[PDB]
């Protein structure tokens, strides 16, 4: 599961993956991060 850093940053994260640009590079791209858990803590999910 992948969570970012701010409601804006997220909303280009996710944008960015719409073109078919990879999630691990849009999520470099936001200091977005991917971890094996199924769900993030709110202190860095939004």
């Amino acid at each position: 599961t992948t969570c970012c850093p701010s409601i804006v940053a997220r909303s280009n994260f996710n944008v960015c993956r719409l073109p078919g640009t990879p999630e691990a590079l849009c999520a470099t791209y936001t200091g977005c991060i991917i971890i094996p858990g199924a769900t993030c803590p709110g202190d860095y999910a939004n």
